[PDB]
């Protein structure tokens, strides 16, 4: 059976959204000489997303998507909170018509103001789901079945597509069995009754071991349940929370599963993305990931809450937007599901924050410097939130690995 | 959010299937010395599937699919219970390997025997979800948006696909709302939260009106639940029962909905396919369906319980197999969701028995006559068993239609 | 281990061809521009072929190809010996510059003359390896595997190609082994070391029985060896005599082979094509063939010795040209190797004359009638000559087939 | 007028093949001493092939190809005699069921034994007729018409395909004709009655001079005739000995022919590949070639007698296997027919051992190192055995070119 709400998304959820922005458009103090009293400057992700949600009506016009974060000036990433507006071709102010040129400052409910930054930006197509790696290193070999262990970054293959093993997780409800976590597009086939996963390839392709089958997956969680707020005025707003849980099979040796992210080391617990924390603790932070296509790479969290409006009137959100450092691409086709791990803040081990999303528009390009060409951007989703909606707890040590084995 | 059996539901259901056959296996009880003790001749559908499921190993050995029905000797259909074994190309025994030659009589549990027929038979692919080929008539004209009412046969369209409305159904339990029934592949999309239906076209493709959204759908149901017995030795056995229920929108005029099959007339309640009934009460019966692609097309039921072992070790079952009578096709691409109705024979109401299926093993060909080329066949889903899973009831009179809409 | 003749064999043959055609010109004493005696009109295929070979200079210049036969006038065959000239698009005289145009009569060596008929012509692409056979009748079903026996018309398949069993034959010399004849393109693959035949499909494509492997075949024969005469001025002229002989394996049930042409009946021995015989005894004759692809069709022998000069100065000849009757096609793709058989006209048994060639770039369209579209033509290899160069003998009665098995060494 | 062996001769050869291995199986008496002795280890390439031909049943199980040579541990060639088994993907031993896993040692008849090395392998498919993506150097320009002479490496071309001249060879008997040697696919073609050669292009493609026409070619030689022993259990074994001899035209200016392999220098006579000599005489020896597409390239002989069984059932053998140096490619598409030469070790003249084979699977890919991508390999036929079967003799000095041209 499949189910969708009957009267939930009509005149119970839309009127709650129509109530949220109803008040807003009465109690407004224009205050637009361009002085902007600095005590109402955005401080966290929640402030930036609330201003964008209010002014989303004038943001959709002549723009193919928006996001929140810091303003990018001359390629470099500043530490000024701004709303990133993505345009197809960024031209000089003189060649724009007045009704197209975006403002530099936007003020929202309660005088909360922020900057507006235009960024040349484009989307990629869907991956073809059996990609080429093109990274030749001793790590990719280990990741693609040449290693004697299965861990974060190892290639996981369904009957038609393969990706990467994000993390080793265990359930919370009842039997709380132990498995691994990846995104929905790697381990789920709607037109197929079961979803058997293999390492490194399924039997019809080559040699491999049977890892198990998907027990639960999510595709679409609304914005009010994902973030907890109304991220946009569109009543059909969804957050692409693609993730699939595959518990290790009964006739499968779990002792061949390591918890160390090969190429990174021992990692810490999941770091929740708190929408009220200062933006600099997530925006601009140096992250890394270990998948198979691209081995071990490192990048930068450029923006959050990437909003895209598809052909019809449905708003789709994606949580994380990472851009690789040193002009290197952060990921490649086939790194879907990889663990997004923020580099270790001084002492404590690195903590993961997301998994690489693998949907149609999971990758793309955007130009930062005029001296170089466009650079690839990689999209991710909130790990702390996905683990909440999948009832999964991450495993971080090999000793905790043996404890859940005798816990089912 | 989607769920799957944890594993244990499979582990403690696989044994029951093996335990079912192993029991009759140990005491083989041949009871067949070459000549078959008569009377043991299969009598109904259940008898035939029990012989095929017991001999599933040796039948799928050199076969692309099997189905139960009557033997087809020299093109015409007989009244002899047989297991139709589909081969890629039927040739003379003199050029056949002694091991690849299928037998004529197969023993069964307790001595229930039957014949074995060989049919040259092939498959097609997918209808690519927007078919352009169609018939031309005033009926099809009305069904594709020219009619002044919505009913069985009108064109339903998701955001990407074309289809045909099967029947105006009302839910049994719960809200007891009234909507329509069609194929799952017509109504449901994996990578989309909403499943909106329209007539005759979506707002992005052309003009139309909003009918509603899918409230429930079924994709795969196990054989022992769908039929009532283990129909094979493969522990991964499923039935392609793809149906979707779309309740009419709250702001929709039910007055423009009719419970009459345009081109067929007034119909009765659904004829439940009884596995204990004599074979000729469904096999050989002349049926008819009205969709959009082909319109009103009369056919004849040829086989039941079409088995299909894919290249990945999974068994699939499609219930009804229809071949267009008098050297014509029974349906075209886009008729997915039409009502398979039994033609009135002595004055009773034409009772519907199935709905046109959609997918990959959908519309292939088979050779019956020598003087003609291959003839198209069509897959179908058991309407009686589909309604007993979605918990729906078909409406037959416009006066009963208003009683259902007032009980919501 | 293949071999090719030496440059001496070429220059010896080369000058030999130059000498023959040269002495024709050296005494010509060209004639008056008036009447020609009826007694000197072309009478045989050899007359038409000699006149065409003499004027090969002015014929290949503005033509796709040429052939010998009767003049097609207003879409019908006449009794006028003529040299068919094939053009891509036949237009009125007013739109051709006189150098492009063609004369009505050609006068060959020795006062022998004939007509010149212009025909609109076109070639097709390559045969489809695995073609479509949309005939759908009981004869085709039996020819493709549903028959208890195997004979002329049965589908013979290599590991990647479908074909048609031409005739049950036996070798004249050697060990007198019994086999079957077919087209070379159907049964011969050169990038592979053996040519195994199967009826109806090879193991990698479906059920079937292993008939045997190709024991010998011929691709090209020179015109002076095939026709016996010099048919063209080009010293690089060859006849596409594509045939393959496949003797049944050491352990194959020959009792399942019949020498009956299903749909035609009992046939007689091969009707040899005599180049010095009258033209009407092969040109215009009604013929038939039983081919897997198209079943049993009937046609008309429209021309003979079809010439075609490719882009590298090589001249190629195909023997028979057949067009189906009643605006119908005579063959489809996959009928390659089917036995072209003269229909009985006065009680005699139907005797074959050729096999359908079916390869590289055979088959195409032919503009006969203006109110209709272009009709399909089909090429063929002279059966009488193909057996002479393959040293084969056609078996025509199942009684001769029984004894021919015992006469093997 | 082609001719093939009478099926009487085929059955006789198959019986002798079963009698050869039937003798090796009747005696046997393995009595393996556990780890086995060290003087019973193979030394010659004749002993390596007989171990593979004996164990060809178990080797074919899950191997696309096999080849004798040295064991490649960790990415490079060791001095251990081993039979290289080729797989599609080298996965760890833990992800392989014991039926598919390969043993490390194999003992054959007489107590001889050698190792087994697994190599990741793939075939490049059929190359191009008129190939592109070739090098640019003054050496390449001379080989493609810009030089005033023609010799080894010069561009020879039929009317459809390109290639290179292997060696200036003359017939041992007959008219003692003088010509050149090249690959069979480069020169000959089925659907023509004449194979005329040109340099650098045929008249239809561009400028060039008529060199000659193919007088003889051998398509396939059986392994018992080529090697002198049965190299496989399958009764259909053939060696891809594809060579052709093209004697110069009677009018061609033979003074423009040079016996100097431009790039290598003055070469010596053919180095017959002794099968009963220690493996280090061929395996590991550095080789070189002068082409056109690729020019002067060096390489390393990696294996011998590369066995490839297709899905139809035929076994095919290729003599020489060479990969490129410095992780480069040994040749490009278009180098078919160029003479492979053993580089001088002791300052002696270079000895040609093989010629580049130009059939469908003439090139391919294989992985050696984990930190780098897969390298390209090239096929070749035994030159000494090719000249023996074609009844030809290589000319190594321009003085012998005049002594050979006068004897005609
Ligand atoms: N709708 C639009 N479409 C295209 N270009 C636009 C649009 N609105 C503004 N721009 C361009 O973008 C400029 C503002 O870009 P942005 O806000 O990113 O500037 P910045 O961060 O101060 O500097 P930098 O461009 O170096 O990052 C405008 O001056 C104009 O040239
Ligand atoms: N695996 C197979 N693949 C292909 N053909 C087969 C196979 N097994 C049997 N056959 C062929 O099919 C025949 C059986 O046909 P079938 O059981 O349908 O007979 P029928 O119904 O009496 O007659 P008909 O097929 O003429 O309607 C066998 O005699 C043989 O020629
Ligand atoms: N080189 C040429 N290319 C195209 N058309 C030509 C050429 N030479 C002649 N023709 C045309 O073909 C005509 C000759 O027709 P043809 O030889 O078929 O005679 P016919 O049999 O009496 O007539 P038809 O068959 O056309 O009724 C010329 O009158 C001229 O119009
Ligand atoms: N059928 C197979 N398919 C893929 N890999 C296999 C197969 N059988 C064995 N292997 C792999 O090959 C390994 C054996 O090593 P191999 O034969 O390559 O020797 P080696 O050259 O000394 O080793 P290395 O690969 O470290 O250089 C096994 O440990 C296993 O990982
Ligand atoms: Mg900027
Ligand atoms: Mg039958
Ligand atoms: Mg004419
Ligand atoms: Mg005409
Ligand atoms: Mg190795
Ligand atoms: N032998």
């Amino acid at each position: 059976y499949f189910l969708w709400p009957t009267s939930n998304l009509q005149h119970c959820a839309a009127e709650g959204r129509a109530n949220y922005f109803g008040n807003l458009q009465k109690g407004l103090l224009p205050r637009h000489p361009g002085r902007l009293p600095k005590g109402q400057q955005a401080n966290s992700l929640l402030d930036l997303m609330t201003i964008r949600a209010f002014h989303s009506k004038i943001l959709r016009r002549f723009s193919l998507g928006t996001a929140v974060g810091f303003r990018i000036r001359k390629g470099d990433l500043t530490d000024i909170p701004a709303i990133l507006v993505f345009v197809a071709r960024k031209v000089h102010k003189k060649w724009l018509n007045p009704a197209q040129c975006l403002p530099a400052i936007l003020e929202g409910p309660g005088g909360v103001w922020c900057d507006v930054d235009v960024v040349e930006f484009s989307y990629y197509g869907a991956p073809a789901q059996t990609p080429k790696e093109q990274m030749f290193s001793e790590l990719v070999d280990k990741l693609c079945g040449s290693d004697e262990c299965i861990g974060s970054g190892s290639q996981v293959a369904s009957h038609e597509t393969f990706g990467t093993l994000g993390a080793i997780v265990k359930r919370r409800t009842g039997n709380k069995q132990v498995g691994f976590l990846t995104n929905r597009h790697v381990a789920v086939d709607l037109d197929y009754p079961n979803q058997k996963m293999f390492h490194p390839l399924p039997p019809n392709l080559g040699p491999g071991v049977y890892l198990g089958a998907v027990e639960r997956a999510t595709s679409f969680i609304t914005d009010d349940v994902w973030y907890g707020i109304y991220a946009g005025t569109n009543p059909e707003t969804f957050v692409r929370a693609d993730g699939a849980f595959i518990p290790f099979a009964d006739d499968f040796d779990i002792s061949t599963v390591t918890t160390v992210v090969r190429g990174v080391g021992d990692i810490g617990d999941v770091k929740v993305i708190d929408l009220q924390c200062p933006l600099n603790s997530l925006i601009g932070r140096q992250v890394c990931k270990v998948g198979r296509s691209s081995g071990h790479t490192t990048g930068t969290v450029m923006a959050y809450a990437l909003e895209y409006n598809d052909e019809k009137g449905i708003c789709f959100f994606t949580d994380i937007l990472v851009v690789g450092e040193n002009r290197q691409t952060f990921d490649l086709e086939g790194d879907s599901g990889s663990l997004i791990i923020l580099t270790s803040q001084d002492g404590e081990k690195p903590r993961p924050i997301g998994i690489i999303w693998g949907g149609t528009a999971n990758r793309g390009r955007l130009k930062l410097t005029s001296d170089h060409g466009p650079e690839n951007w990689t999209s991710g989703v909130d790990l702390g939130r996905l683990l909440d909606r999948l009832e999964l707890d991450i495993i971080i040590t090999n000793e905790s690995l043996q404890d859940a084995v005798q816990q089912q």
